């Protein structure tokens, strides 16, 4: 159109999203076919801009049995977007080249992740905006890599993830950020806003009080 879904803006056949809304403790998602002409303002839309996907999670936001923190952000699948994605770090080479830009911050904590590398146990490797610096995180430690102190809200930067022979390699426009060691499987790539912020570390606890990224690239491949 392509300014009615978000599926107009990015290839989502690959993919499904997890919203902030849903009933108490369950975050509704919503999976292919019927994400290709799914939108929900403001947390999953394409932006006022048509340029983009607008991805919006407040710190009121529904989680995971009501603990935990929100999130409107894309979940890897497989096969027209019908299974999961599951994927080696020990063999194939899988790659995701994305271009997004950090539009908001929860206030008190603005702490916010972008995109990431997730497995069966947890969080591996993810881009997280801090105020105004940006970190490639590795496991548990959120300060793992600086990329910069100074990103400023609303910059478009390309980030690129490449993971192959148990080890994973992070871009950001372009230079080489950091390899991280890794060789567990049941690896798979997430792209969106996962608000690090919650009603019980920032206030106020209000739907206006929000993380916000826009996705404007979004490419997966594996070989």
């Amino acid at each position: 159109e392509p300014c009615d879904y978000p599926a107009q803006q990015l290839d989502l056949t690959d993919w499904k999203v997890t919203l902030p809304i849903g009933s108490s403790g369950k975050p509704s998602e919503i999976e292919q076919p019927a994400l290709d002409t799914f939108a929900t303002a403001p947390w999953f839309q394409v932006n006022a801009k048509c340029t983009g996907v607008q991805f919006r999670a407040a710190v009121n936001g529904v989680t995971t049995s009501g603990s935990g923190y929100p999130r409107s952000e894309l979940r890897e699948m497989t096969d027209g977007g019908e299974e999961k994605a599951s994927w080696s770090a020990t063999s194939g080479t899988h790659t995701m080249v994305f271009r997004e830009a950090f539009n908001h911050l929860p206030e008190v904590k603005p702490h916010l992740v972008g995109a990431q590398i997730h497995d069966g146990d947890d969080d591996v490797t993810v881009f997280r905006l801090e105020g105004t610096s940006l970190y490639i995180t590795k496991g548990d430690d959120t300060h793992h890599k600086l990329v910069t102190s100074d990103y400023k809200l609303n910059t478009v930067f390309e980030g690129k993830f490449v993971v192959s022979g148990g080890k994973i390699k992070v871009y950001y426009n372009g230079v080489l950020q950091t390899t991280i060691s890794h060789t567990s499987s049941g690896n798979y790539f997430k792209a969106g806003a996962y608000t690090q912020a919650n009603c019980s570390n920032s206030s106020p606890c209000s739907s206006s009080n929000y993380g916000q990224v826009s996705l404007y690239k979004l490419q997966v491949t594996h070989s």
